[PDB]
């Protein structure tokens, strides 16, 4: 402004898009979920709804550059819609996510991109004993719907989900959630794929 | 890398958009159906709800390439609109499906398209009976919309629906899935249209 | 596929877009309904859901060609949105239409366009007496929005709807179903609109 | 066709879009309600439910031709997309309104335009009392959500909504219903906005 | 009015868009509420669901014009999507905000911006003790998502919120209403984010 629309329009209307990644090229996504508020339970259908934001990390070439070329600039916003994302998704939700967030990344000098959607998921649970002392315990997959483990990589910086940020009056107290990273095969496919799995320990609100 | 995106160009930004199959150059869809869960039955409206992924694989002449001319390339991920795809449709739906994944395919140096959206269904089923040990049986019918036998065809890798994806704690127990192929006639059209029938069979959890 | 590309470039990309009929040049869409399903009745708010599909035909000099010149090619499929298609509205909706299938018509040589959608529909309709064996009788009327009959008339090949597809375990039984046409003036506008009247009797099982 | 195509062509392709009123070149929307059906009431959230269609009539000079150069057109159709529209806006929605009909208007050779759109809206309304004999009377403004007085001015061609499209057997009768005009002031800005104030009036029955 | 399509023309066609605001030039939003209705309360989910209106003020030199070169105008209306507008979030919303107004702003010669989204929003709230004459109080956040203290501050010309627009004969009265500016800090980020808290009073109408 003129120098970050000058950085912008170099990044974006100059070159083609990222195809995204490859076997050759591949890429790590570091995950890290934030949860909110488990806010309903449905026992006649076995589904529960969360709310969170889950934080993305990955790094290209594509988007690196010279600080010095453009006014000491570091680091810039920028729409979803402008960069390459991966495609995180839920394999166990029964309902689409629905963005409870603005679709904006942060891009830096070195080609790191920071993207943390806010999201409420309906997911498959089995809530009983939620009223018990004991609690009890449900899980769900993330994971690259497409790309496999040869292209695409996750790694959690904590095993420990942040629950800083939870609601606290909440219906539903959490008693722990991991967030523990796995691999998988699928029957379509020879190659692994690569998933965070999120496990959360519940109950209700004395 | 700079290698693929030129072959991306090549194929979607050169040519125009392959035009749908004909009676002259006719097609062959592979269907395949992985069960996930049941979510939910209401017996007020005789509607059940099925949340699953369908394997779709074709192959076209016109996405073909060769490897050696792009780096050795064998295969690449692309959005769905990038392509034609199949207008596969559940006939007796009750609502809208829900796509539930990201809407991206794999293209083979073959011409080979493999794609897997997850869904959620609500389709017309009278679930009387399914407290019963016996259980209760429904079926809905996947076919193009708009393309004759003559046009797409529909086969089958396996009559057995995958359950091994089946939701454990599910309200409800998958006892038989069946996706048979089968033809049918309608009253506007002297043609035969393909439908692969997938046939379930389940009950309450006991 | 090499013929069928140059067909579709000629019609869609080097001409302008029907622009709609005209008093001058005016043109008739037959409809037909094939009932699936009667889903669920609301007796609460008197509003009942129907599932369909709705068969469209009608004829464009503009998509007219000749097969000899395209590799003898008789038909094909397209893309809604690569052609005009009419506005067919019902007056008595209470929800927007769903659509429940693809959005693909197939045009012929002689120009004409057939289109079926397939819709859930939510409509007004007071289903008291429902329970009984006489049943209870509803309707809704479907007709272009916009365009007065000098412009899109309506017509029914039969008016018998299809239900030899409805739904073998459904909650409700049709007794009978009818799609009649109809003449209707509204206080804006001096011009007559032609609607396809959709009547329907049924009982629970 | 031909003569119509070139038309909306100079109009639209030629031209830069109408950029919206001002204090210098002000306009004056003529709104007018037929309402259809009261659908549903919820006693426990107190909010009603209608569907209706919403007459809307204004006029620019932009959008005039002359017929004899374009083969003594009067008049024609076209997307809402393909020209402006003014921003009418319940004040007291709950829920976004839920569009019924095609977004497709009317414009005519002096620049008149008309759009009616079909709607259901979900507003503000305390329904205690509506199984009285008396009934109970709830109401809702419709006006420019943006422009001021002195930009869009409204009016109304009759004070009494048309009724005459009412459902037969809703789950609510229709004692009365008025669209009459109204100015307002708002905390945040000194001009007043103008308004048109539905007011019904209804029951159980 | 010739004037004004110029007007508009030199802006929006001619520039680029402003790319956001960043540390070497940031920027203010004054922010406000009328709140209209709470419409409904759940106690099973502990969320409640309010209606109202968020008048949002910020300036920008990009937006600047000579009223003498445009025929004496001093402002206009356009399309939000036309000009840059500022990512304000609910940090505890539930569900996607649903906007109820149209979305146009007022531009000004001296490069202000006023923009009013009408919104109803479900946001985590404990009504525990709302049938009471003492009520209870539920709060939420508003702040960028994505923009820290540096780039994005925010203001109040009042802490009281507007309710002078309030409904009559809402199922709940509002016995208070607040709109104060707050800092917060958040484990992924080192910097600062500003947000204007709405802390709400109310119970049921008695
Ligand atoms: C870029 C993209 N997403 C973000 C999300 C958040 C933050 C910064 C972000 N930066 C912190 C403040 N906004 C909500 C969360 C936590
Ligand atoms: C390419 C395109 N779609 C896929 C879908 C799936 C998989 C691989 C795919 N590869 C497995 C992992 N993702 C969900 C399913 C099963
Ligand atoms: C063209 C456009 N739509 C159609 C819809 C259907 C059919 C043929 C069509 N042809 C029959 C088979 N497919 C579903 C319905 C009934
Ligand atoms: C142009 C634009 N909208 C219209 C809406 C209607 C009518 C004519 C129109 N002409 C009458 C018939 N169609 C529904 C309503 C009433
Ligand atoms: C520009 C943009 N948004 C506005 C919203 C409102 C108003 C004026 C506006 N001007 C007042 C009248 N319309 C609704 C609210 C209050």
């Amino acid at each position: 402004q003129a120098n970050l629309m000058r950085l912008k329009s170099d990044l974006f209307n100059r070159s083609p898009m990222y195809p995204g990644p490859t076997k050759d090229d591949p890429l790590t996504v570091t995950l890290g979920f934030t949860l909110q508020d488990i806010v309903k339970v449905d026992s006649s259908t076995n589904e529960v709804d969360l709310v969170y934001y889950e934080q993305q990390r990955w790094k290209l070439n594509s988007l690196m550059w010279d600080p010095n070329e453009y006014g000491n600039i570091t680091d810039f916003r920028t729409s979803a819609a402008d960069i390459w994302t991966p495609d995180i998704t839920a394999y166990s939700s029964t309902r689409p996510v629905q963005v409870l967030s603005p679709q904006i990344a942060v891009v830096t000098h070195d080609g790191s991109v920071m993207f943390i959607p806010a999201q409420r998921l309906s997911f498959m649970c089995d809530p009983t004993g939620v009223d018990s002392e004991e609690g009890v315990t449900c899980a769900v997959k993330f994971g690259s719907w497409v790309y496999s483990g040869f292209e695409i990589d996750l790694k959690t910086d904590t095993d420990q989900v942040d629950l800083s940020s939870y609601y606290a009056s909440s219906k539903y107290e959490i008693l722990s959630a991991t967030q523990t990273r796995q691999v998988q095969h699928y029957s379509c496919c020879p190659e692994p794929y690569i998933d965070v799995n999120l496990v959360v320990k519940f109950r209700e609100r004395r």
